[PDB]
Order: C-alpha cells, then structure tokens, then sequence
RNA sequence: CAAGAUCCUGGUAUGCUGGGGAGCCUGAAAAGGCUACCUAGCAAGACCCCUGGGGUCGCAUUCUUCACCCCCUCGGCGAGGGGGUU
DNA sequence: CCAGGATCTTG
DNA sequence: AGCTTGGTGTATA
DNA sequence: ATACACCAAGCT
C-alpha cells in the first residue's frame, strides 16, 4: 500500500505547536502538498499556574511519598531506641498541647531528680524533636552535623530578637525553652511563620536548623547528666537522614533515534507528534529525500525569562507610545524608532554631546554609532550615541575611546565614571536590570582599544531542542536515505513568505482583528502548517540570503528612519522562480480545508484520582427527612444503594432533584444492610458538598478533572436526544477499573460512583428505560466538526463571534456541568486572544469589532449545551491521524464517528 | 567559559482531614467555637517477603484496553519503549 | 522553600 | 423551565 | 500565577 514519491518534510517547531509538512516535488518546485498539519500540545505542561510540567509534580509526588516511608521508618526506629532506654514517647491523644514543649524548658532548665519523671519527660522531648527537627544540609552528615557551631547564627539573632521583644533571659535560650515559655505566656501565638499568607505576631522568623535543635539536646544532655553512648545514640536516630545518591537516573557515539525520549517536556511532545507524522509518512510515500526544520526563539527559555521578555515589551511599547504621542506633538509628521532612539538619547543625556560640550536643538542630531558597522558594529542601542555634528566627524573610522585619549578636545578616564555614577529613573525605555545592563555593555563597548570582531552572519539552530532534534532525523536519515537534514532558527520562514506574496489573512479569509497596523499571522493556528509547507522550499543557501535581507533590513530600518535592498543571489533566484505554484497549492489546499490543526487525546487514565483537599463528612439521620441532594451525598454504597431502593423498589438509579423532598420524616425507619441494621436514630455518612466525591483516608475529597464523557444517544433515529456521562478518574479508581485489561470508555460504572450519582437526570432515567445506549466517548481535546452547515444552534455572543469567524471546527476543553460541554475554536489561537486582551486593556480603539467580540469571547469561548451540539445532522467527532486526515475505517486506534449515525457499542 | 534548562535525590516548614487539648469566648442539661500546639495519615491502592508487620512501586513517556508490526533487556517469556496510512 | 548531583548544549 | 453569563475554589512554599 | 468544575442570579 505504499507509492514512492519525491517529497521533502518541513517541521515548524513551536512552544505550544508543530508544523508539520509533507510537499512533494517534481523539478525543484513545489508540486502537491501531500500533507499539512498543525498539532497544537501543552509542551509537556500539567499545572498551568506554575508551568512545572507532568514529570516533575509526578517526581515531586513521588520523592513526598519516599519522605514519608522513611520518616515513618525513622520515627519507628526512635520508638524501639526509646522502648530501649525506658523513656516514653509522646501519646497520640489525651496529653497537654504544651506538655512537649514543658518537657523540653524543664529539661533544659533543671535537673529532674524523680526517675520516671525524668524518663517520661526525656522521652516526650527526644520524640518531639524527631518530630521537629529543623532542616540541615543534606549532604552533611552526622558527623559534620556535630561539628557545626551550635547554636546556629541564625537562631542566635532570632533569640536575641526575641529576648529584646519579651524583655527575659532565658538560660539556655533553646528552641524548646523559648517555645514553651510562649506557648505559657501568649497562648495562641504561632511559632513559625505561615508561607502563602489579626496582628498575631510570629515565634520564630528564621528557619529552624538542626544544629539548633542538637544545641538544645546537648544542654538537655549535660544538665541531666545523660551518658555519651546514650546521647550518640539519641542523635543518631533522630537526625538520621539518607544521603542524597542517583538511583532513578541513569545519570563516532550512535545518535538518539526517533522512539529514544530526551526527557525534556516540550521536546518530547514535538518529538513524539514528529515520529508519528514521519512514520505515517514514510509508510505511505517512502522517504523524504529532505527534511528541513526551524525553532522558535520559545521552548527552551524559562518562565522567568518569559517574564523578562513581557517586563521588557510593556515598557519598551508604554515608552515608545508616550515619546510617538510627544513627537506627533511635536509636529513631526511620521514618527519613526530612530526618532525615538534620539528622543530617548535626549531624555537621559538631556541634550548633551560628551565630545563638544554644545547642547543642542532637534536640527543638529546626525546620530552615529560608537562601534562602526563596517568594523563589526551593528544598530544596537548600546553603540549609537547621541552627537552634535561637531562630535560627529571626528571620529573618523578610528577605534572609539582609543585615539581620543591620544588626541586633543576631548579627555579619557571619566567617561566610564561620569556614566556608572548616573541614576536610574523611574519610567522609561528599560527597567532596572536592563539599565545597569544598558551601562556595563556600554562600558563593556567603551573598553575597545582595538579591533572587537566581527560582522558574524551565519544562523543553524543549536539549541537543546535543536541538536536532539537534528540527532534523532539524522539517525532516521542514516537508516532510511535522506539526502539532507537541515535546522534553522528564526525568523527564516516568515522572510520566506514575506518575499513570496504569502499571507495568513488572506489565506484562510481571516477578518481584520487590529484597527491600523498589519494583522497577525498567529491568529489562525494553520499558520504553523503554512510555515513547515514553505520550510520545504528552503535550502540553507537560501535561508542564509533571506537571513541577510532580514539583517541588512533591520540594519536599514533605523538608517531610513531619521531600505529595502531585495536578495542579490542566482539561488535565491532560482527558489523564487522555483516557488511560483507554491501560492497557487496553498490556496487550492486552504479552500477545500484540507489543512487540519489537532491536538493528541490523553487515553491514559492515569493522573490525580481526586483533589488534594481533604474534608469533613456530614451526618444525616435515618429517620429525618431526605431531599434529593442529601440522597446524592450518601458516602457509603450500599447504604445509597438502600436508599436508592427505598425512593424506588425497582430502580437502579438515583432520579432526584438537587431540590425536592423525596422522602419524609418517617419514625420507624428501618435500613436493612448486608451485615447491619440502621435505626431511625442512626447517623449516615455524607459527603459535605452536592457533587461529584470520593471516600480517601477516612475523609471526603472532590474528583479530579474528567478523564472522557460517555454520550449517550435516545429517543426516535430522526430527533434523538443526547447526554454526557462525565467519567473522572475517581469513578475508574473507585470501580476498580484502574487494572490491566479494562477499556475505561467502555467499562460499567457502578451507580454510586459519581458519574452516574452526578449524570443529568434526563440520561438517568432514559439508562433506567433502557433507551440510552452509549454510542461514543469524548475526551478533551477531541475536534468536532460541524461540516458546510457549521453552528446553527447559535444564541447572542456566539451569534455575533460567528458573524465574522465561521468556525466549523470546535475542541473539546471541558464539561463544566451534567448538561454541557466547552467548545473553543479549533483554527484560532489562545495567545493571541490573550495577548490581544492586553492589548485592548492599555490600549482604546485599537480592535475592530471582530477583535472585540473575539477579546470578549475567547475566555470562555462557546459553553455549550450537549443537547444544542450534538443535535446537529451531519456532525462529526474527528480523530486524526499523524498526517492530519480524519481516521474513518474501525481498527484498534481511535476513529471518526458521528453522534446521530454512530451505533453503539457490543 | 559561567549561568540557566530539564529533571533527579535527600530534607524542611506549613496546610487539609481524623484523634486530642493549653488559653480564651459561649452554653451551662451537655458540648460548641476561636487561636495555637500535640499526634496519625497525606493520592485510591498494587506487588512481594514474613494478622499484623516490614520492603518496593503507585499523578512521566498525550491514540486506555484489545489486535498487528518494529526496537531493546532477562530467561517464548515476561518487562520497557515505538509505530499503525482513511 | 533548602543543598547538591547528573546531563545537555550555548558557546 | 431553560439557556446565558458572571464569579470563584483549587495544596504550597 | 491556570483553566475546569461548580455555584448562583439574569434574560427569555
Ligand atoms: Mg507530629
Ligand atoms: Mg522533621
Ligand atoms: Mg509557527
Ligand atoms: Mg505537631
Ligand atoms: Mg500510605
């Protein structure tokens, strides 16, 4: 089932998307495009509020669990030592709040001559101190614990704080005896202060060290008169600790092949969505006989340096805004970034020539740089400077700062001083990192007594990301015969496309967001799939002449600006020719929606069972009155279940209102389990809120985020109704369906689980009828697609959204209640709604009306009620395949089906 | 040539729930609250090895399970991975 | 939150 | 009654 | 710090 045929792959690598392209070739020109997709991932991403990705609260998870095994482990070991010495640990239950905290001040205050006393006490203390021991580094050891100086600095100053606060000296001031005297003095007071946020002032204000509390078992040691094997081995078992090793991690050479993971998050999600798209590929048009790949200046930078680049941006853009508003004041007709270069250079030098004296007015600017671009300078910040046209031919091609200390009219060895000894204001182009790095580049610049080489212009992209990426296509290369593989950064695709008459805009018919100034490209999110169809064309050759026509036009975009020199190459006249039908395939493939963007299904029921919050059970009588909620909330399964057949002898099912009075007070009810009997006066367990929960560890905790929803299809074949089964991982973990052999999207889920508890009542009595049959299930992240019709069912905000985005394909985010399911635009992006919000927030009547409705729509996009979704005719859920095609035939992978024809399962 | 980027390992301090209670505030028929502090647990659980106890795994690898193909590790025989075209 | 490993990949 | 929309809790450092 | 699920008044 395979043809070969001459293609080449472009991959268009992003933070949060690939492109992905398969463009067959002919005669060095693009023939047809055999494949185009854009597949959208988290970049390995799990919480989004603090970006740390899956893998890492997994291991975070994992190294909690390991802490408390082996605290459990050391605290059980002290327990025997203890039962050893005869010293009695703390009890669980019935002692005094404080009597740890007594036992540790008395024993650090005074001999105690009673013998059970002192070895109650001993023992209180030492297992409190288990318990509590402060942190230590944890590659020292015992020894070296030992040796530290004891008490720790830290705690001398927090005593010393605390003995000028209280006004009293305590002898030795420990942790215990200062702990307890509070604990007798201010009761309620805090000891250690609370992270993550009424005048109750804080204990302690440092972190407590263990060397503070081996102090305060030394001084305990030596007033009670213990001996030092006894000490030795007290301190041994209470500040035993595991070093840190690597145990987990395996922590010409064979390159990483495809199915080998490099660890990293978003490099793997790329990764993996790449092999699959090369092998589908490869499996159906042979090898590409060349893969051409760019990254983003994203996907490898931190968060921190992402808020780097946004502290940079919005001061730059408010600085820019202000000097354009002052400039068009001004009078000047067109304000230009050079103009405000020189404008910036006047409100920090206030109008001041170093090399002339002279202050100035705006006729006699003639800016020129420090470093000479011949010599490699460039248009950077840094190197230009502000002049007065006398301190302007001077210089002279010469090196700066090097022939003006050897000449006359001008003196060296106060610059550097005159300008590290500025201030830094308030509001202005940078921040204050950036202008302390502003001044040391520039004195950085002003150093040269020589020639700083030179005018470097050759770009292959060499990141992380890049050479594991470059690795892992030349293995597949190696094995299969590609002729060439080639990685470039940038900035290389869109030069590309800017000399080629290619628009995203225009392509996809996209509608004017932003009231002036050019739209953006990353609005529609086939811009990355257009991007990997023109990285085909590209050759090194030519990507290093689009480099230095973008270069030579930055270079000229502030010379003309107080331009543009098109590419002079016979190859970059060959690929120009060469791309002439390129436009035309575009557009004939963007017409008939050919290019699909997709994002892959997570199928795995695996992740947090539940929530993290543990709560308080409720308690209801046997024989009070029950309303509907109070059924929905019964914890224990055959007491719902009895319940359920005392509402309804014949039912499986719970059918209750949240709100109605199902069942009265009645005074001789009797509750018949399996091996008890509840009386009228007993006192069923509840869960404390009326949704979906689970019993963990003796209390209540809400479940997770749904894994899939079971839609469940009744009524007549020509006006069928339709429902949602929201299956979290709770109910899978409650069923016992988190075991080998068990399809989670098929699986019977017992009544009392959640799902069904929580099911709308509609689909509940339609299961009870047996009339519901599930005919499919929809995980997050499914693509639905409304066909030519598109959305019918529209009502006021989605209406006027859909005026100017006729959005036929729709992703699966959510299902935030029994009777709805959150749909987002598949085609449009969410970081250019957000960014764009931004926008409109500093920035009036900046947006077309289009942009407004999408600024004011995307949030929370189309909240969509299931039966006005899956009602429509001709509706499709698509699962693509790698290549972007939607999977139509029934195997062992998931398909497209449709809700109103699909039949349903066994 | 530093810093990071990804984890990994060992720890700490809170927080939540259950069991308690030092002080305060109510209710006094008795048991409710607040601030702290003490103590146990902190995914559900699975698999060992010996009515419990102890040891290791259990939130990654985005198409679960099923079925096919490929790669790797150990001794047909299980685990790790990978791919599956519409 | 803390220390510190191992490894890449930039140069 | 039923769909729309606004607002908020969520283990964390 | 997110975005998903839940809760609770508005329009119709
Ligand atoms: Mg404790
Ligand atoms: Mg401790
Ligand atoms: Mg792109
Ligand atoms: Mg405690
Ligand atoms: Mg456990």
């Amino acid at each position: 089932g395979t043809v070969p045929v001459t293609w080449r792959l472009g991959v268009d690598v992003g933070e949060r998307s690939i492109g992905l392209a398969a463009v067959s070739y002919e005669e060095d020109k693009p023939k047809e495009i055999l494949a185009a997709v854009s597949w959208i991932h988290d970049g390995g991403v799990g919480d989004e509020r603090s970006g740390a990705s899956r893998l890492a609260l997994r291991g975070m998870a994992r190294r909690a669990r390991r802490l408390r095994r082996f605290r459990r482990a050391r605290l059980r070991d002290l327990d025997m030592l203890l039962s050893e010495l005869g010293w009695t640990p703390l009890p669980d239950k019935n002692v005094s709040p404080v009597d740890a905290w007594l036992a540790r001040k008395r024993l650090a205050e005074e001999y105690v001559v009673d013998e059970t006393e002192r070895r109650r006490l001993l023992g209180y203390a030492v297992s409190h101190m288990a318990r509590h021991r402060g942190w230590r580094n944890p590659w020292t050891t015992i020894k070296d614990l030992k040796n530290l100086p004891q008490p720790s600095d830290s705690w001398e100053r927090t005593r010393e704080s605390l003995e000028a606060r209280y006004s009293v000296s305590l002898e030795p001031g420990t942790v215990g005896q200062w702990a307890g005297y509070l604990l007798q003095r201010a009761p309620g007071i805090r000891l250690n202060p609370t992270q993550q946020s009424l005048s109750n002032a804080t204990a302690f204000e440092t972190r407590l060290r263990q060397e503070d509390v081996l102090w305060e078992l030394r001084c305990i040691a030596d007033v009670q008169g213990l001996p030092e094997d006894v000490v030795s081995n007290v301190i041994d078992a209470v500040f035993c600790q595991k070093r840190p090793s690597v145990p987990a991690e395996r922590i010409r050479p064979p390159l990483p092949a495809l199915h080998e993971a490099t660890g990293h998050p978003v490099v793997d999600r790329n990764l993996a969505i790449l092999r699959k798209f090369l092998s589908s590929a490869t499996m159906r048009w042979g090898p590409p006989q060349s893969i051409v790949v760019e990254l983003a200046r994203g996907a490898s930078e931190s968060r921190e340096r992402q808020a780097e680049e946004e502290a940079a941006r919005r001061a730059h853009r408010k600085a820019n805004d202000r000097i354009r508003a002052e400039l068009r004041a001004s009078g000047l007709s067109d304000p230009s970034p050079a103009d405000l270069v020189r404008a910036r250079l006047l409100e920090l030098y206030d109008c001041h020539c170093m090399y002339c004296g002279a202050p100035i007015s705006w006729e006699n600017s003639e800016l020129d740089h420090i470093v000479p671009r011949t010599d490699g300078g460039s248009n950077r910040h840094e190197n230009l400077a502000i002049t007065c046209g006398a301190c302007n031919k001077e210089k002279g091609r010469r090196p700066f700062a090097s022939w003006a200390e050897t000449s006359n009219r001008v003196q060296l060895r106060d610059v550097i001083d005159r300008v590290q000894k500025l201030k830094y204001s308030g509001n202005m182009y940078w921040t204050r990192d950036e202008f302390s790095r502003y001044k040391k580049s520039v004195v950085a610049r002003l150093k040269r007594r020589t020639s700083d080489p030179e005018v470097i212009q050759s770009i292959e992209s060499t990141g992380y990301a890049a050479v594991a990426l470059r690795d892992r296509l030349l293995s597949y290369g190696e094995k299969n015969g590609v002729a060439q593989v080639a990685v470039f950064r940038g900035g290389v695709t869109a030069e590309a496309r800017r000399w080629l008459d290619i628009s995203i805009e225009r392509l996809f018919s996209r509608v004017a967001i932003f009231a002036q100034s050019t739209s953006t490209k990353r609005l529609d999110r086939r811009h990355h799939a257009v991007d990997a169809v023109v990285l085909t064309t590209l050759t090194p050759g030519v990507a290093k002449t689009l480099a230095d026509a973008r270069s030579r036009r930055v270079s000229a975009e502030f010379w003309r600006r107080p331009s543009t020199e098109e590419p002079q190459s016979p190859a970059y006249r060959q690929w120009k020719e060469s791309c002439s039908g390129l436009g035309d395939l575009l557009i004939s493939t963007a017409a008939r929606d050919s290019i699909a963007v997709a994002a892959p299904l997570r199928l795995r029921p695996t992740g947090a069972l539940h929530e993290e919050t543990l709560r308080a059970f409720s308690e209801h009588t046997v024989g009070a009155a029950w309303k509907g909620a109070e059924l929905r909330r019964i914890v224990e399964p055959e007491v719902y279940a009895a319940f359920l057949a005392l509402t309804d002898p014949g039912g499986r099912f719970l059918k209750v209102s949240p709100s109605e009075d199902v069942l009265p007070a009645d005074e001789n009810r009797h509750i018949v389990l399996s091996d008890r009997v509840l009386g009228p006066r007993d006192r069923v367990k509840l869960f404390p809120d009326d949704r979906g929960s689970i019993r963990v560890r003796g209390g209540a905790a809400y479940i997770a985020s749904f894994h899939h929803a079971r839609v469940f299809r009744w009524g007549s074949s020509h006006s069928p109704s339709f429902a949602l089964l929201r299956v979290s991982l709770a109910d899978l973990a409650v069923a016992g369906l988190l075991r080998d052999g068990v399809d989670v999207f098929t699986a019977e889920l017992p009544p009392w689980t959640p799902a069904w508890r929580y099911a709308s009542i509609a689909l509940v009595k339609a299961v009870e009828s047996g009339d519901a049959k599930q005919v499919g299930w929809l995980v997050p992240g499914d693509e639905l697609d409304f066909g030519p019709e598109g959305v019918t069912t529209a009502a006021g905000d989605l209406s006027m959204f859909l005026k100017y985005f006729p959005e036929r394909h729709w992703v699966v985010t959510g299902f935030e209640d029994d009777k709805r399911i959150n749909l987002k635009p598949a085609f449009l992006s969410a970081e250019q709604a957000e960014v764009l919000r931004t926008e409109r927030s500093d920035r009036p009547d900046t947006l077309t009306e289009a942009g407004e409705i999408l600024a004011q729509f995307f949030p929370r996009c189309w909240r969509a009620t299931v039966a006005k979704v899956l009602c429509h005719p001709g509706l499709t859920v698509i699962r693509r395949t790698a290549l972007g095609q939607p999977r139509w035939r029934r195997g062992h992978l998931p398909y497209s089906w449709r809700p109103w024809s699909a039949d349903p399962w066994s």
